[PDB]
């Protein structure tokens, strides 16, 4: 049961909303929905810009220097990876998070047609990687996308809950809907 325990979104979303001006700016620059950015902030850090997880995920959107941080650096045309200090900067963190969502949308998840299925695919990919998601459909990226396109949002969630190896995957979707209802 990925909905258990329940997650009350009120506090973490209202805290995350204090970052909205940055989220709207970053979202407009990268073509990313600021409500999704706000949801991710609420879910990942509860709006605490200094959060540091066990696995060294840092800041408002819990970006990890060696994984998503480096992916965004490559998208900017840079080598290396951000520092912890850089990831604690709220503006830098949220803009990098927005950039990462754009990278997912325009790279591995390109061709998803339904914008609600795409929303769910984004959070699941954000949480455990686009590869882990797509491989539950096919080792071939295009066949994977074609299979995703055969599903609606509620069927996508069912698939993820049954077939995704990470329990966090379907729970992210549940939390997303909890977060959205609180905005």
């Amino acid at each position: 049961d990925y909905t258990n325990p329940p997650w009350n979104a009120k506090v973490p979303v209202q805290r995350a909303m204090q970052w909205m001006p940055i989220s709207q700016k970053a979202g407009a620059a990268w073509g990313v929905d600021p409500q999704l950015i706000t949801a991710i902030i609420a879910i990942e850090s509860g709006g605490n810009p200094n959060a540091v997880s066990k696995s060294n995920a840092i800041g408002l959107m819990q970006l990890k220097a060696s994984t998503s941080g480096r992916d965004v650096y490559r998208r900017m045309g840079w080598s290396g990876e951000p520092t912890t200090s850089e990831l604690k900067n709220p503006e830098r963190n949220i803009s990098m998070g927005a950039a990462y969502l754009n990278i997912l949308e325009t790279g591995p998840l390109a061709g998803i047609e339904d914008p609600k299925v795409l929303q769910y695919a984004l959070v699941v990919s954000y949480a455990n990687g686009a590869g882990a998601l797509l491989r539950t459909f096919s080792s071939d990226r295009k066949k994977a996308i074609s299979k995703i396109n055969d599903l609606d949002a509620d069927e996508f969630l069912e698939h993820v809950a049954r077939n995704h190896p990470a329990p966090q995957a379907p729970r992210y979707i549940y939390k997303l809907e909890q977060a959205l209802d609180a905005m």
